[PDB]
Formats: structure tokens, C-alpha cells, sequence
């Protein structure tokens, strides 16, 4: 697992032969499978939200939007994994292309719209290994659920109840994905009313299961809220007690200095120009909130030092997903021995120490 033989050879060979689409639906296969190419040091260990991490690495939502990877995802590095957009009903999503790559930018436009086997086929998935990841959780490997909505439905917070109610009992944590750019409306249900009447809904669900399958709620947000709209956003999170928030989404901002000739695409914009909004939304969350609401940090993430920024800025934890496609598997270990060097070098114990940081001097 050479980083230069990935980056320089195999991903652009990958990239030159396939579509964007169908190298993810290649690269599923072939994780699901196990064959693919670091220790992790006492340093990398998070405790948040009731779970041990063994490291604060984890694959973002969209990668296994089924659940068909978890294991060759946990055989890459990763700390967590989060499975999903899942939604209650099976749907195919936008019609293809819906996926494209940026690589003067080192990053990637899509707008799949939520295509998923829908709740039944992943349960049933999740349900053939439920034991084995009772017993990765208790080794510091968590599984965490994204939730989404069908485009045809009605009752926006009835879709996220069932999936509370199906999904719930097999997760570690849920994600109610709010930030979706790619489905009419969604975006709408971060506002305050929106969003209390919501999340009220769904955390009396998700109190409803019994303790064992009662799993930690997250909030997942855009990097393309007013002011006003984070306001409201860390209001109604400390009303309610929600678990933690997941700090951003894709942007369907266009910065200025874009130079890939696909930029003009309509969808969420990921990678390297993600990056510094998702960061300084994570670093305003974290003010709002006080510190005292866990945060996973995503956008943007192809290094130790894209990591630490998040951590210091208030994340507990970090996800990826973009660098993946550029860098393949060994950017993972990659991240964790960059992160790990970097908080010897300032000084800290432990990612726990560098959480928020910034906020302290
Ligand atoms: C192809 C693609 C599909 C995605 N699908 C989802 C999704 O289903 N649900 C979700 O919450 N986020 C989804 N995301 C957003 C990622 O989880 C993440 O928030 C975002 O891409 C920023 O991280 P990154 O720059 O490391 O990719 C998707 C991103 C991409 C690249
Ligand atoms: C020889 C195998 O190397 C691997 C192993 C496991 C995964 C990958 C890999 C992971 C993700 C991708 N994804 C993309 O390239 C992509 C695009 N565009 C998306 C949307 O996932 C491609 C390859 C490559
Ligand atoms: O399915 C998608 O289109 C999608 C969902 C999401 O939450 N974020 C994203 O960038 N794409």
C-alpha cells in the first residue's frame, strides 16, 4: 500500500478508464471483498458519544450508501464507519451522469439524489453481521446510519421515524441528513421550526428502543447556512439534547478559482475547495454550542494537518471521503501517521487534547 504507486499510477489509471460512477461502484465491490493494500497509536483514541473510536478517522456517508463495505472499510484504517443516505423506500436517484471529478481542483461534483436499496434490503444486510459489529463497536470500531427522505414523499419527518425505528436498532450513532443539496426542499428542514418539530419526532423514536439498540443522534449540516440559520440550528440542538452534529455537507457554492471544466455542473461540491468553510462552520458550531455537543468535522480531508485543523477547531472526530478518490486506501494511513506526528509536535497527549484547541488560546 504505496502512496505514490496510488497517487501517481493506479487512481489516474482507475480515473482514465472509467466514468466517476462506475469507479465508485467498482470501488464498493472491490472494499466489500477485502482485497485491498499503520497501528494505531493510544494517541488516536477518542471517547464520544457512549463509544470508544481506536482512531477519529472515519469513511463520510455516500461511499457505502448500502452497507455492502463495512468490513473492507473497517480493513482500510478507518475508525467508524458510516453507512448511507438510506432511505425508507427503494429509489434510483437522478438520472446518470451525476457524478464528476475535478482534478485541477482535487475535487468532485455529484448530485445522485439519494439513490438507495432503501431500508428493508439494509437492514437485512446490517442484520447477516449485527453480531460481528457488536463485537467490532466494543473494540473502539463504531457503525454509524445516515438517514434520508424518498423524493415522493409527503411527511418528511415520518421517513426519518422509520428510519430511526428499522435502522436505529443496528447503529451506534444516526445521522439525520438535513443537508442534502440534491433533494428539493431538504435544505428547508434546517430551519428552527422545521428542525424542532423534526428532531422532537425523531429522538422520541429513537427513545422508544430499548437500551441496548438505543443509538446516539447527529444532525447533519450544510457549509451554506446563514448566520441566522446556525443561530437556530444550536438553539434548538441544546433544547433538545441531540447527541452531536455532523460539520458540513457538500457546498453548492462555486469559490471563486474553480479551474475544472466540469464546475458549472449542478450538485454539492467536495475535496480541497470544501475544505476551510467546513472548518470554519465546525469552529462556529463549537462556539455556539459551547463545546459541549460533539462534532464531526467533514470536507476537505486529505491529510494530518487538514485533521488537526478540524480538531482544533472543535471536531471530536473527522471523516473523508473525496481524497479517497484521488489519493485511494493509502491516504487513510496516511492521515492518521501525518495527525499522530502533528500533536507530538505541538505539544498535545492525544487527539482528546486537541479537540477544540483553538478556542482556548
Ligand atoms: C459521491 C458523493 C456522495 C455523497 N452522498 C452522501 C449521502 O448520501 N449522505 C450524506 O450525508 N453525505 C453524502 N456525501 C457528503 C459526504 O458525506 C461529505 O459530507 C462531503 O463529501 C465532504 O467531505 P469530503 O470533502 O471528504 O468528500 C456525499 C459526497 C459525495 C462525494
Ligand atoms: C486496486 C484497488 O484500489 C482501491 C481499493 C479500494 C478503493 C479504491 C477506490 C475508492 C474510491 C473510488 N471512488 C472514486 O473514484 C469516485 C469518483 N469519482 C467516487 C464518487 O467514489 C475509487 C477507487 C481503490
Ligand atoms: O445522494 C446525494 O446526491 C447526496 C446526498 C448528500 O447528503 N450529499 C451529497 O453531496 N450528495
Amino acid at each position: 500500500g504505496d502512496e505514490r504507486f496510488y497517487a501517481e499510477h493506479l487512481m489516474p489509471t482507475l480515473q482514465g478508464l472509467l466514468d466517476p460512477e462506475s469507479a465508485h461502484r467498482l470501488a464498493v465491490r472491490f472494499t466489500s471483498l477485502g482485497l485491498l493494500p499503520f497501528q494505531d497509536s493510544d494517541m488516536l483514541e477518542v471517547r464520544v458519544l457512549g463509544h470508544k473510536f481506536r482512531n477519529p478517522v472515519g469513511i463520510a456517508a455516500g461511499f457505502d450508501k448500502h452497507g455492502e463495505a463495512v468490513d473492507g472499510l473497517y480493513k482500510m484504517g478507518f475508525g467508524f464507519v458510516e453507512i448511507g443516505s438510506v432511505t425508507p423506500k427503494p429509489q434510483e436517484g437522478n438520472p446518470r451522469p451525476r457524478v464528476f471529478r475535478l482534478p485541477e481542483d482535487q475535487a468532485v461534483i455529484n448530485r445522485y439524489g439519494f439513490n438507495s436499496h432503501g431500508l428493508s434490503v439494509v437492514e437485512h444486510r446490517l442484520r447477516a453481521r449485527q453480531q460481528k459489529q457488536a463485537k467490532l463497536t466494543e473494540d473502539g470500531l463504531p457503525l454509524g446510519v445516515n438517514l434520508g427522505k424518498n423524493k415522493t414523499s409527503v411527511d418528511a419527518a415520518e421517513d426519518y421515524a422509520e428510519g430511526v425505528r428499522v435502522l436505529g436498532p443496528l447503529a451506534d450513532y444516526l445521522v439525520v441528513n438535513v443537508s442534502s443539496p440534491n433533494t428539493a426542499g431538504l435544505r428547508s428542514l434546517q430551519g428552527k421550526a422545521e428542525l424542532r418539530r423534526l428532531l422532537t419526532k425523531v429522538l422520541q423514536e429513537r427513545d422508544g428502543l430499548r437500551r441496548v439498540h438505543r443509538p446516539a443522534v447527529l444532525v447533519k449540516i450544510a457549509p451554506d447556512l446563514t448566520s441566522q440559520d446556525k443561530e437556530d440550528i444550536a438553539s434548538v440542538v441544546k433544547e433538545l439534547g441531540i447527541d452531536g452534529l455532523i460539520v458540513t455537507n457538500t457546498t453548492v457554492s462555486r469559490p471563486a478559482g474553480l479551474q475544472g471544466a466540469l464546475r458549472s455542473e449542478t450538485g454539492g461540491l467536495s475535496g480541497k475547495p470544501l475544505r476551510d468553510l467546513s472548518t470554519q462552520t465546525i469552529r462556529e458550531m463549537y462556539a455556539l454550542t459551547q463545546g459541549r455537543v460533539p462534532i464531526i468535522g467533514v470536507g476537505g480531508v486529505s491529510s494530518g494537518q487538514d485533521a488537526l485543523e478540524k480538531i482544533r477547531a472543535g471536531a471530536s472526530l473527522v471523516q473523508l471521503y473525496t481524497a479517497l478518490t484521488f489519493w485511494g486506501p493509502p491516504v487513510v494511513g496516511k492521515v492518521k501517521r501525518e495527525l499522530e506526528a502533528l500533536l507530538k509536535e505541538q505539544g498535545f497527549g492525544g487527539v482528546t487534547d486537541a479537540i477544540g484547541a483553538d478556542h482556548r488560546r
